[PDB]
């Protein structure tokens, strides 16, 4: 067991993110979205979404999914006919190869032989399969058949944080550990077309976009060939109070359905500074302007409602609102999404640490329970 | 970081385990399933499934799914019919509940309040919903809103194995952590009618149950509170070469589908000492009748030839051959209930340790991929 173990907090040691080339610009897609799906007669719904398009803050999509695949895929336009099977025809393919596209990038980075990789957390929302996508992608990349894999399926949008938690835990029990985590989203199992009965699955369409984000997650870093981006601190997850189902997605005969009441905001909102307290309290920390923020961009209503309750000044969320301006909502992989700009734009603008010269963060998942997801970072100097 | 962490290692401090009250005796099956599916017009693919369930070796099953509820859907007894929502309506109930059950038994047992679980681990391979299995069971329990969940769906057979290497690495990385462990599984995911172009579904209708089980993992167990079963020493996990496609099964329209090739007993038995000498060369142990096994029922071909190719004496396979007799193959549960077996009839025969009277221990599962996963178990004093 004593030198089984790692010594050192687990650390991000490098991390790659990859998009469908298919970009949907958010101006226009009220007209391509009701084109495509044949339901420009529902003016009243259209003028609908184009509020909710306009308030979105999202600029662009990347989008697997192209009116070509629409045209040969009619039943996926209908709101509610059988269509799993084309659904999973797309997802089970398209999710492991976008997968492959961020781990390779991060693998690059990192430098490291494939076989120094002793573990694969592979994370979806997008479509379930026997063997899973964490078996199709160790075949793409040629990861070691002996390679310690857990396959998180059906996950939401706190599953970026979820794999960081239990890469955690992977690479501080074992010495020598070097954890793939993987999360890749492709909104084909969820795509319909708009009705006046769903309300909730326009505003879906109004902001879940495609991506996948890979890292390579250890603990005791080689001094000469690895270099630390982020280290682990802790990892915590709670249920809120009175949430009971504000978000909650099916995976039926017509593909992937979501539920979402307009509480979720004011919901996450009124919570999250419990949150931030249960972290860092034992830390001594207590202002929340002293920290850098990885926020889960789930829309631009609940990272506003969180930053006017907490009192954030606006450079706080800036990481968070530019994934959100340039992907939307790519459910699990967006957390990563929002590490990588956090670092980049660090570097870039000459800053001190790759937490924008802050020591301490926090990062944050949301989703189905309502579940809030907070792990503690810490940044290293540039 | 070093308060963070526990000292020793994970240990199974209690197990529980739950069937459907519901018990099709193995005797009378081929009349009941060609009867309740009306296929009695196949006479041929009758008398191949009577010498199927001759070949068992499995006495009875327990399943959730009755007459009553087979009579009310229809489209369940058809051999591919749209269905995966009537399925769902069942399965997304039934697993949790189940799962309860076997939770229930295995927190008795412990004796320590809910408040002291700090993470659950569900595993099913039976349906998936958004919140998962794991949010309904914290919800049934009344375990802590603040309890860290991992959700792992459609996991196959070595679901079970998955679980105690997760709890492994958690109970270890987290002073006073302890892990709830739940596998949970119900058949009317995959129940359906025969047909002759899909014999390898007719095999899976000869062998697969219903049943959950759960156990308590925690590190550094409490003297005076805690009186520990086994102990997990090491995790490994491989995907075996040449298995390409040998057990797929596939969420669709229709529910879960299984495609098994013939190979299999084969690709496990081909590859098994491999794995053994791997997991126990590093403590200097060759002779594979001086350990105990828990090995997955997933059939008797698989336990036979395994036995033959390693040499075991037919006391080794004892407690794996009971849960296949008493249960049959109930897919992710399944070694949970075999070390449960293996304790109790120990402890029943005046053995001297909760492994028949051996020190170490394997445990196997096997599922898709081909993947094998091998654990070694330490047992304890009786
Ligand atoms: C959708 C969104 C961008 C709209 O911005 P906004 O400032 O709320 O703008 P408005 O309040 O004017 O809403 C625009 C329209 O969207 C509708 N809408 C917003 N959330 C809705 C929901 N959950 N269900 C149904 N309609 C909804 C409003 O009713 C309004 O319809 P109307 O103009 O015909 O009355 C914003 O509400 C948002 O970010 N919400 C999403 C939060 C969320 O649940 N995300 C997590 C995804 S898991
Ligand atoms: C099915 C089983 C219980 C009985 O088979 P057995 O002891 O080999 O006896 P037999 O060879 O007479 O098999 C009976 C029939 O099963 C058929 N069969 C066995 N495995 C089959 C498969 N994978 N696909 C199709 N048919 C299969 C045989 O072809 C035979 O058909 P027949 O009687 O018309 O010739 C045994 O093969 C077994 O345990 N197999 C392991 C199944 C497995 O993969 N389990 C894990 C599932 S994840």
């Amino acid at each position: 067991r004593m030198a089984q173990r790692a010594e050192g907090l687990a650390t991000v040691l490098a991390i790659g993110t990859a998009v469908p080339a298919n970009c949907v610009y958010q101006a226009t897609y009220p007209d391509y979205y009701f084109r495509v799906t044949k339901s420009e007669h529902l003016a009243d719904l259209k003028e609908k979404f184009q509020r909710m398009c306009d308030k979105s803050m999202i600029r662009k999509r990347h989008m697997h999914l192209t009116e070509e695949i629409l045209i040969k895929n009619p039943k996926i336009c209908a709101h509610m006919e059988t269509s799993l099977d084309a659904r999973h025809a797309i997802a089970l393919v398209e999710v492991p190869k976008l997968g492959q596209g961020a781990a390779e990038k991060a693998i690059k980075e990192w430098g490291q032989p494939l076989s120094k990789i002793t573990h694969l957390v592979f994370c979806t929302t997008s479509g379930v399969d026997m063997p899973g996508a964490d078996y199709q992608l160790t075949k793409l990349l040629g990861l070691s058949p002996t390679v310690k894999r857990l396959m998180m399926y059906q996950q939401g949008c706190f599953g970026g944080a979820t794999v960081l938690r239990l890469a955690k835990d992977i690479a501080e029990n074992n010495r020598g550990a070097r954890v793939l985590v993987v999360c890749s989203e492709i909104t084909a199992m969820a795509f319909r077309g708009p009705c006046k009965s769903h309300l909730d699955s326009l505003v879906g369409h109004a902001l879940f976009g495609d991506g996948a984000a890979a890292a390579i997650i250890g603990a005791d870093p080689d001094q000469l060939d690895e270099q630390p981006v982020f280290q682990l601190v802790s990892a915590s997850q709670t249920i809120l109070p009175e949430s009971e189902g504000a978000i909650d997605g099916h995976l039926t005969e017509a593909g992937l359905t979501i539920h979402l009441l307009k509480d979720v905001p004011g919901l996450i909102s009124e919570n999250i500074e419990q949150a931030l307290e249960d972290a860092f309290e034992p830390l001594g920390i207590h202002n929340w302007n002293s920290i850098f923020w990885i926020a889960h961009p789930g829309g631009p209503a609940i990272l506003d409602r969180v930053e006017d309750r907490v009192g954030l000044d606006k450079k706080r969320m800036r990481a968070s609102r530019e994934v959100l301006s340039e992907y939307g909502n790519m459910s699990s992989a967006s957390v990563l999404f929002v590490l990588d700009v956090m670092r980049k734009s660090s570097a870039k603008d000459g800053l001190a640490t790759t937490g924008e010269g802050k020591d301490w963060g926090v990062l944050f998942g949301f989703g189905p329970g309502l579940t809030v997801e907070t792990l503690v970072l810490h940044s290293v100097p540039v």
